[PDB]
């Protein structure tokens, strides 16, 4: 396996004090439990129950995430990432961190954002709406990459949209990591439909560009109205359905370039496939969302070679966003 480096923000953490990325030695400063009053449940998560609440101290609208017991190392990482990124554009802000003195169980308190069900939301988005919100997610990603942090779970579930106020937040940093040039990460880190080829072929020296693939998947679902775009049945099958769109030739070039040991179990399932034109996924029900610049932007995000992909700031430059600059 040939080593790899991020083309941007390569050395952010290299020139940052230990205290910035050494989340393990980070000490949490707790708030008061009794400062918060629960109002409504917002639904079950896999690792937390989420409640609508109010800070009775200053009457601020809050959301509290009551955590299920999980390894504390993981939550310390999330907290330190949240703290390092606070104030950033379209980054959810951690307001406070509290603990229940009777049950010991911790809970994270975030700013309230009024979220619309994304399933019904993408169904009504205008051409401008896709560009605008895409430009907003980009803001959060460039910011967080510039702070030496990969999100690693970019997907519609983790994007809070308040449509009436056209306000967007990137949430759920529980999988996020600090980028260190040369470091090998574990690849079991995204949601299936949003995993980058680098994860699926078990290439460990990845970077911020992973998020840009995921953001690519989101764009493909929005402009084509096919959510999710790559609907694989498992990790192996996920690559196959990517290969069915991007082609097997560029996939094999990708492994060769990085001297990747492709899992022997891929031998009978990949086959041969050609690069499809993006205009093939265009029909009369989604046509109004698709423009030449949209298809160019997408093609420059969905590529096997993670180094080839547009960086977040390079993506903000694209023709596709020329109207959303006002």
């Amino acid at each position: 396996p040939v080593p790899s480096r991020a083309r941007v923000y390569t050395d952010v953490n290299t020139h940052r004090p230990r205290e910035y990325w050494d989340y393990e030695s980070h000490v949490v400063e707790w708030g008061n439990q009794d400062d918060y009053q629960l109002v409504r449940k917002l639904g079950r998560g896999k690792y937390s129950e989420v409640f609508e609440a109010v800070n009775i101290t200053n009457n601020e609208k809050v959301v509290v995430k009551i955590l299920k017991p999980v390894k504390k190392k993981k939550i310390k990482r999330e907290i330190k990432i949240l703290e390092n990124l606070r104030g950033g554009p379209n980054i959810i802000t951690l307001a406070d961190i509290v603990k229940d003195p009777v049950s010991r169980t911790p809970a994270l308190v975030f700013e309230h954002v009024n979220n619309t069900d994304f399933k019904q939301l993408y169904q009504t988005l205008t051409d401008y709406d896709i560009r605008f919100y895409m430009y907003e997610i980009l803001k959060a990603l460039d910011y967080c990459h510039s702070m030496g942090i990969m999100h690693r779970d970019v997907k519609p579930h983790n994007v809070m949209i308040d449509h009436e106020h056209r306000k967007l937040r990137l949430i759920d940093w529980g999988l996020a990591e600090f980028y260190h040039p040369g470091q090998e990460y574990n690849v079991r880190v995204a949601s299936r439909y949003f995993k980058g080829p680098e994860l699926l072929v078990d290439y460990q020296m990845y970077d911020y560009s992973l998020d840009m693939w995921s953001l690519g998947c989101m764009l493909a679902s929005m402009i084509f109205r096919k959510e999710p775009f790559f609907h694989g049945h498992d990790n192996y099958d996920q690559l196959v359905r990517i290969a069915k769109v991007l082609g097997t030739e560029d996939l094999y070039d990708y492994i060769d370039k990085y001297n990747i040991e492709l899992d022997p179990r891929f031998n009978d399932i990949l086959g041969r496939h050609s690069r499809k034109r993006w205009e093939r996924f265009v029909h009369s029900e989604n046509q109004h969302l698709v423009s030449p610049e949209a298809l160019d932007f997408l093609d420059k995000l969905l590529r096997y070679d993670h180094q080839s992909r547009l960086t977040a700031r390079e993506a903000m430059e694209h023709p596709y966003f020329y109207t959303v600059v006002k």
